[PDB]
């Protein structure tokens, strides 16, 4: 079902190595709903090439966007399994601090702060 058990952790080392060939200036952003998440829906696909300027606080719109919500439903997104400490940081800063050992970015959304 999840990613991580999807694909091997060779098979995902190498995909990393392939986006930094081929969208060099991409962050690899693996995007996934929380499996108890009853009210959001699930996204079209998992993988996203985020530019690697964009702050957190943009990437929240980028992802309420692409889920098409309106301005009263709730969006909680966790980075590498814990909260966002700010929303003010530029991706390629949280990617070098947060990014997993396989070399994609880890992330999770509910409609409750309680994942
Ligand atoms: Cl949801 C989302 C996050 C980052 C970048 C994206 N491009 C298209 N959709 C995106
Ligand atoms: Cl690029």
């Amino acid at each position: 079902k999840t990613f991580k058990q999807r694909r091997t952790f060779e098979q995902r080392v190498e995909d990393v190595r392939l986006i930094r060939e081929q969208h060099p200036t991409k962050i690899p952003v693996i995007i996934e709903r929380y499996k108890g998440e009853k009210q959001l829906p699930v996204l079209d696909k998992t993988k996203f090439l985020v530019p690697d300027h964009v702050n957190m606080s943009e990437l929240i719109k980028i992802i309420r966007r692409r889920l098409q919500l309106n301005a009263n439903q709730a969006f909680f997104l966790l980075v590498n399994g814990h909260s966002m400490v700010s929303v003010s940081t530029p991706i390629s800063e949280v990617y070098e601090s947060e990014k997993d050992e396989d070399g994609f970015l880890y992330m999770v959304y509910a409609s409750q702060e309680t994942f």
